[PDB]
């Protein structure tokens, strides 16, 4: 239906074979902020000096469900109720009524340049996989290459490969909103794109992951309460 449609089957798939797997257990990630049950976690890796470090966070958010959450990620109409480090942001291509490629710049982290990044975002539902398991939602944003990419002199363009995935647990009456909870895993491998220095992008991250994470969360309780549910 798209150019894309394989390439975006095999990035979801991906991220379902191996970004759901627990880490609570696993050594090889460190666990560097937990917050309650948002717990953020990440690999330190370096290649040619410049920081890729791999995040990886969990968190466990009462009263919405994934449908929700991912559509409120999805949704480029509201970016700016939550978002706090994007500059500007324009969408390059419409793909589908659920893909589009998006190109943003984000603020500056000083002292390297200011970077900018052009990226397939798509919303996909992930039937369950065996009857005794949950249905997915998932939000997929990943580079991708685009002709109608901007000259933009002052940004490096960096790279991403990014997923917010949901799985919503609920306990003649509707479910309460009291008794859904959406259970998040969210993972983001950044590349840099060129030299920035590798302390000062580690603590950026150790800081704005979890405020990322708490804000957008709180943002869709917010928006959502009082509302009837969307599952
Ligand atoms: O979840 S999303 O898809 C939401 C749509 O935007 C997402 C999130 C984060 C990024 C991003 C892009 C650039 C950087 C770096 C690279 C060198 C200089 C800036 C960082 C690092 C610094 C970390 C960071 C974490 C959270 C928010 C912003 N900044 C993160 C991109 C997309």
């Amino acid at each position: 239906t798209h150019r894309f449609v394989q390439k975006v089957e095999e990035m979801v798939q991906n991220h379902m074979t191996y970004s759901l797997q627990d880490v609570g257990g696993d050594a090889n990630w460190q666990l560097v902020v937990e917050e309650g049950e948002m717990k953020v976690y990440r690999r330190e890796v370096e290649e040619n000096g410049i920081v890729l470090d791999p995040l990886k966070a969990t968190h466990a958010v009462k009263g919405v469900t994934g449908h929700e959450v991912c559509n409120y990620f999805w949704n480029v109409d509201v970016r700016n109720d939550w978002e706090t480090t994007i500059e500007n942001f324009h969408v390059v291509e419409t793909l589908a009524d659920n893909a589009i490629i998006i190109y943003q710049t984000h603020k500056r982290v000083w002292p390297a340049s200011q970077r900018d990044v052009l990226y397939l975002s798509v919303i996909r539902k992930i039937p369950a996989l065996t009857e005794n398991d949950p249905e997915t939602w998932i939000v997929c944003n990943f580079s991708v290459d685009h002709d109608s990419a901007p000259l933009n002199n002052r940004c490096v363009r960096a790279k991403i490969n990014v997923a917010m995935i949901c799985q919503t647990l609920v306990s003649n009456q509707e479910i309460s909103r009291d008794n859904i909870l959406c259970k998040i895993t969210y993972v983001a491998n950044v590349n840099p794109g060129g030299w920035a220095p590798a302390s000062v992008l580690r603590a950026v991250a150790k800081r704005e992951y979890p405020k990322f994470l708490k804000r957008f969360t709180s943002y869709v309780q917010e928006k959502t309460a009082g509302k009837p549910i969307l599952f």
